């Protein structure tokens, strides 16, 4: 039950499933994966694709001959399995040159070769299908008030953002960019800290519908905020390009916990949420695997994603189909929320008795909002304990 | 020393010194103060104005007689001080009726009430001399997840803010909106629950130029964000529009403590800023004296948040007058920060060998940053301990 | 299917259904509950009994006469329902006499008369039948450093429990005390902020078996930690006397949402544990009803509290019953955590090559934990997905 | 001005100023530091002493010769500076085996090697001098409900500590144990999380008087609770043998700031109530320079250290001597807190009018507590600002 095929768009990085465990304080517990075993052990799990950063296909500082022979087989996994790369990113974080962070280090020639680390991978990107550029400025921020002056990294950021939909608007890529908020962690403030920071942002760059936002479950989760409220914005603005999913134990260090794990409620109301909005990217899992596991465990918790995702979709839909929801969806004035407050207009308004000299304030606050009848009903179905 | 006047532009709320104490679970600790009384006193410690809810002025459900008088008292009492009024807001969260919104309430009634409510108290606002229309949805947002569609009801924010919008715009009134962000409390989960989700959902109203923000200290710091790179984003993008100043220690309920209290570097990397940034609105303050408190320490705890406010400033300004500070701003490369990545274009990037095949990534990460000396520099200036 | 019958032990706070919805921004939405009508319409659901403070069933200043009339009433409804009464406690947070505390207030006239508020409680408790003695020191605490000499509260704290525990000594009663925990709120930082804290605080008493802890769901949470994990400290020290039981979404204000609600897999390791411990004590709902809900659902929400806590009972079992759990388990090594690790002795252990010059490092770091697997299962035994 | 001395007791483990800046996403920025340099540039800045965990001495796997060589070239360089070792720790948490834990390991091997790891280290320490040994539990606890059975690892905890309290007991040896609490990370959830936790397991060893704890600035924080206050419940339970001292803010990962960093208010009251209490313990740093700095930017954070604690106690001495404080204190009855409040016994507290019939509770609600000038007057010392 719960299998997933390729039609589920399911992916994951190589960075995830390829985690060798290695924290703040403890040495790897797994050898490196090849891709290419990746590649085919996903496919065998049902995944529809992967994803990268440049290094973890191309190791940092290869020739050109190693680059390609890297890529070729790659290719062949890909083309032996039938795994599409939906998405890639660059890595702008893990070499030290990165420390002060990539588009906003506060030297200039970091700054600049950032970018031209970025646009060779946007290269690679296209050449493999990829339809998503993500940035994750994990370096971007600050430990200390006056080592980063946030209106001049903020001016830089654009730039850099604007240097990168020019490129790819001069090569007639249909690439677009969606920038993943966290809102600390490896930096103690990590500028763009949540989805809302990076929403406002794009509106000021140059090209506006080339960015979107790739938001995550656990990094929101790190500010203590409602992932599906943000979801639901980001939907609202049109700009949920891409999406990563995993679990999150609340405000902690970043877990990448397996999806479903974590907050289990909010990962049901953003599976409903992603299927009733009709979103048809990736459903894509950047987890860790924990370090206790080993390669058994690493599959493991791969499936685990999957199937807990499918579990949720059905329970969501079950949920919105059930005539007894309908009615407590009704009974809680939800088709209300829906309707226009004011197509009349402002002097219809204006001039309504019944919106202000006739409005019975304590009848009106007399009524349930009978959220509670309507909140069990979902628990029920989350839990498959309807009767 | 660190005397305040009204040249100094500090105004307070009325609910603020005026806060009986009642908490969730306590009784009010202090009578009902007449705002005439408020008035008189800010005015004594140095206070440039206040602000007001509709209902802090005007007992709700009062005649237009009853209305009257309390604005002819109020307005007597500013005449009194020379006083000044430059903000004002709409109370949409005490009354039952706005038990599950005002602008995003499920029921269509309550949202066309609230809008006549906060239409009427514009008009106030504007002939009391408001420059700015502050609106905190405390109110906005849900328990449960069923409760609320949060795409529905940012369309109905969004037109409700259209509205009020194009009411200013017909009555050729000068007056501003400002949004402002809470991330939880009273609702489980509050609709726009930073400045970025804030700053993004202006965007999207028909006249953006009309809104900005009024983020305040304590509801950043109540998803442990950087209130200083928040409002650091707000000014980047031209909304700081009003600020609400209060202290908070970390992830917990409001606690509106006074300004100073809670993150006290904050405040001082919060003051650095809007001096150098020459913010030139209000220094209010939305901060509540404990319910252990008299009115001695009603008033102590007011004059206390301007002079915290007066002494960073001075601690501020003189870190940044310090040619040992700005020594290592430049070590830091600070300077480098401000200028621009690649202002000599796209193409000359590509072309520069020295942005990537030239670029000695060792060598660069090898420079450090040395911002422990400058953020040591900094907190030998906030504890004048230089020397 | 999973009705509640008083054999469960569920219980219900007078002031949890009777909670009447004001909240730090918001007037009450409900009318006040007779307690007699709480009694019957709980009693209704299939709860087993209730609790009280002094205040909810006695209105504070009540004469003699009137306080045998509302004992009476409610005698009454206990005796026409068959409802129980298992525990009882004192409200000394919300008069403003207790602004600073009760047992720890500065003002030593205010300590005294905590304790005689508390102890003519007690002797009603008994009366009643009660066989715990709640205390919750919410407005034990501060909100800033040098108003609160936490030693010398300590020393103050410790006097008063000692005096209690002189007090049912000498009278001959068999009641017991618990201790409830809470990190802050409605002070900026609560004395005892924690289950650990707490029971740390009960070895210091000079009869320490008289005392236990009364550790709350979301009081914990409101800390980020582990509720299962501290509820496994105390039933480990032999101090779980009484529980309270809630949802809550991570580190925010007490939000008392109904249990199941809020951490929903912390609910379900929750149950497993207390089932599989045998604790024996009230299961007993700290919890209120949104402030958007009637009367219709306050009922709902207190039998949500009854249902989820009876799912969860059934999907717990079920996963500790399952074959291939059990497997799971030993291949996790959990019956191993459950053996002593030098039950030969420490010389013994010394002279043990196998444990240090003969441990093959490598080989057993290469073992996984297989925790993975087996915390599937788990999910998949809560969602009713085994298959 | 501020200068460290020996006398002041100041010391740093091997791994602060020695961290290369590796994080989790993010390779090492610095070069391995011989343990040899760090105690020659430490002394050069006034530290009194360093600490250590057996791993940063002696390599992991060190033959015998190895071992005597790297131990008496570390001795060497205390003989050559006066730098004393006060205490030492194990490493039981980086080696792949500890990935489930030492002492709470599933694995029975696995715990009887942490044991013999652990004593062969008290050996060392007890050679160098040290007479306080820490251990920091990092990889007790788990990611999921099912891995870990707390009940049965508390059991597997305290025979490890009995066994090592029998150990130093037998050896004749004069050296305590510290345990260090953590709420999370590594591990999803830590064993022990907090100082309450940590202090209520130590009265359940055999031989409680051999243990106390080592609380960490940041760790606590990581729960968003109040340091000091955690501080002294521990002085008031005997238990302070050592301290970690640092910055943190808020609830993150551990962040192991310099000290005076994060809450510097926080860092105020807790050397105010150190120098107050009269600890005479190391004032130890668990810090990390950031990975931002070179070596020039290691050793002004250590400075840093020294000198923030330096001011701050300067402050704290200046804010209790000053008369007008005095004054306040009272004023606050802070003295009234510190005397019983019924030392006339239980009966005459029974038989005493005052405290409950004749008791005026509104006369004594309207006492105000005058904590806010206290608390400016704090403010005011702090920053220098009396005036
Ligand atoms: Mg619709
Ligand atoms: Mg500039
Ligand atoms: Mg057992
Ligand atoms: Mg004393
Ligand atoms: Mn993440
Ligand atoms: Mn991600
Ligand atoms: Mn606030
Ligand atoms: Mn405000
Ligand atoms: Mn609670
Ligand atoms: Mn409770
Ligand atoms: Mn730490
Ligand atoms: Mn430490
Ligand atoms: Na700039
Ligand atoms: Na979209
Ligand atoms: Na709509
Ligand atoms: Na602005
Ligand atoms: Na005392
Ligand atoms: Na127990
Ligand atoms: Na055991
Ligand atoms: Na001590």
């Amino acid at each position: 039950n719960y299998a997933p095929t390729p039609v589920d768009r399911f992916t994951f990085g190589l960075w995830t499933v390829g985690w060798q465990g290695r924290d703040p304080f403890g040495d790897a517990t797994r050898r490196a994966l090849d891709p290419v075993e990746s590649v085919r052990r996903l496919a065998e799990l049902g995944a529809h694709g992967v994803t990268f950063h440049d290094d973890d296909l191309i190791p940092f500082g290869s020739s050109d001959s190693e680059r390609e022979e890297h890529v070729k087989r790659f290719r062949q996994a890909l083309d032996d399995t039938g795994m599409k790369v939906p998405m890639a990113t660059t890595n702008l974080f893990t070499h030290p040159v990165f420390k002060d962070g990539g588009f906003t280090a506060n030297d200039r020639d970091v700054r600049r070769y950032a970018l031209r680390k970025t646009i060779r991978n946007i290269d690679l990107a296209v050449e493999l299908g990829a339809e998503t550029y993500v940035a994750w400025g994990g370096r971007e921020g600050a430990e200390s008030g006056g080592a980063k002056d946030v209106r001049d990294a903020l001016d830089r950021m654009k730039e850099a953002f604007d240097l990168l939909g020019e490129y790819v608007t001069s090569q007639g890529y249909d690439i677009r960019f969606a920038i993943e908020p966290k809102p600390n962690q490896p930096r103690g403030d990590i500028l763009l800290p949540t989805v809302g920071h990076a929403l406002a942002f794009i509106e000021r760059l140059e090209r506006p519908e080339l960015y979107g936002v790739n938001p995550e479950v656990g990094h929101e989760q790190m500010a203590g905020l409602n992932f599906p409220h943000g979801i639901a914005q980001a939907l609202w603005a049109g700009k949920l390009f891409h999406i990563d999913l995993n679990g999150q134990n609340g405000i902690k260090y970043d877990q990448d916990l397996r999806f479903g794990a974590g907050d289990l409620r909010a990962a049901f109301w953003l599976v409903d949420l992603l299927e009733s909005a009709g979103y048809s990217g990736p459903r894509h899992f950047d987890f860790k695997p924990p370090r206790t596991e080993d390669f058994d465990g690493v599959w493991a918790s791969a499936a685990g994603c999957m199937r807990n995702y499918l579990i949720l979709k059905e329970r969501a839909a079950a949920f919105r189909a059930d005539p007894e929801v309908q009615e407590a969806l009704r009974a809680s004035r939800l088709d209300e929320l829906a309707r226009p407050t004011a197509a009349d207009g402002l002097q219809a308004l204006l001039d309504d008795r019944s919106a202000f000299e006739e409005f019975d304030v304590d009848a009106a606050a007399a009524r349930g909002m009978a959220f509670e009848r309507l909140d069990q009903l979902a628990m029920d179905h989350l839990l498959g304990a309807r009767g």
